[PDB]
């Protein structure tokens, strides 16, 4: 999480990440239910590409999370092809960036493409 | 909710969400366990426009949220129509205006028009 | 609640209101052990004529509410032709005086008529 | 509770007492698991002989609560008798003293006579 | 515990206690179970002699209690004539010296006999 | 954990290590469930290479601690052949350099290895 007590990072919660696997104990990566809960989450802790990275291996198995990867993936090329705001496209890629805390509004972008990329779920 | 430690808005917490919706788990939208629950928590809380967009997907289902968002359209032209206390009608949509951390006073009486707006569901 | 970290009131937390509720769940209104539970939210929050409204209607259902505030109205008129402590008869109406955070003595013998309004009600 | 962050009495959290009466909701009043816990409790908080009278009325019926005072009463007339700490016997009665947040030696005498009159109960 | 925000000494908290007893309700004294959760409890809260002392009380019957007790009595005077170190021989008895919170050497020392006295019982 | 409010360690919390139990209750040491669960805990933590110790005997059996004591030991000498970053081989035992708080990047090395060290584990 990106936490606002200059904007800096700290790493997961077990407690916050324990609430929110319970929330979602009874619902499919990708279902009504599953997005409504990890989208308050995004809002409420702010988390970095690497942070999104974990919370994905925390909530999803493998499979699902292999593909939700490979989906961001090419949803980053299609957006970066597509135009973003906050892009420095000589910055590095855009995860890297995504990763640097004072990249606000960047990583709000990413935060978006990252609850985007479960559309390719079925979400049942 | 727009906290109070200068008027700071700050998103919500998933712990704060949880037990709303937890005390609200046998009440349907607009009921009087409902109302009660929502009233409590908008008092504590004192939520912007977006918190309470955010609030009522969360925790009414997609129609239910369609049908409030509508009500409240009315409701704040209506409202408009009918005269308002902190309104400054040249800075911008109500809504907008209701995101204002400084804006107290309005933000207060959309509000009430936001918990006003349950009336149009049968509560049952 | 009137806190105490200049006498400040800060709106009920629902985490305190939901301890109390769970608290007299099974307890009706006027109880012995409905009343040892509010007696001592009073003492630990101090709440305001307002805060102590807001609490009756949380706990109670509105016939009851409806009559504790009948009762209480009758309560206040008696105490003010009988004396009463802190009281200015000529600062306004002791509910609004109730609600001044630095009027501590007068709200403290609020809350005990607002405590004993509950005597009108069978307890069962 | 007498505070430590000068000492300074502050009012009985509910959350606190909630956990003391859930220890000893199997255990009648002055039995070996009952004695325990207050004795915890009484270290923990440091409580006044007004603390103390609360949590008497809060963990006990008036049957046992009338019964424990009245022991007490004799306690402190025959501690007084008998020769107390920290009691100046100008200074008013020993209640009002423990009641002073400045008597901290005083206190803690006045806590061991309020926890040895439950010796008068059965304890089962 | 000694606290350590100048070492500091500050009583029990009863939800610290009764998150102990809880994780060793199905555990005899000296069991392994037991001895795990008590090790890492002492080092968490860093108990003096006294503290040790309340511990053992809450945690066990007074049969138990009675032979700890004695158990480390045996293993104080052996240690004694066994070399310690902080041992200050002319300082007073090593319980008193281990309620000293600036005596964290010794105090850390007095915390193993402690638990090594543990070792009289079956475990079982 | 090491602390991050100049790195300063400080000692496990039973509240922190009981949450983590709980989610690894029904996950045998090495299982998918059981990484994914201590990867987040070093994470969140930053334990020291005592903490680590600490953590394997309260979370798995004296033969799984065993095991992995001895495995990571093994894995330690070959990392040492192998090439380790932040390693100052002239500064003592890899084991002592991790409990170094300032050894930042050493210790994140060695809690890599650590964890690799269940990967002798059959994990069901």
């Amino acid at each position: 999480p990106v936490m606002h007590p200059p904007p800096s990072h700290r790493p997961w919660q077990m407690k916050d990440l324990q609430a929110i696997k319970q929330e979602v104990s009874q619902a499919a990566p990708g279902s009504p239910q599953f997005m409504q809960t990890i989208r308050l989450a995004v809002q409420q802790f702010d988390p970095t590409a690497k942070d999104l990275q974990d919370l994905l291996q925390y909530l999803c198995s493998s499979l699902v999370a292999s593909l939700h990867h490979q989906q961001l993936d090419s949803l980053i090329s299609e957006a970066e092809t597509r135009g973003i705001t906050g892009y420095n496209p000589l910055a590095g890629p855009l995860r890297v960036q995504a990763n640097n805390p004072q990249q606000q509004g960047l990583r709000r972008e990413y935060q978006q493409l990252w609850l985007t990329a479960f559309a390719a779920l079925p979400g049942s």
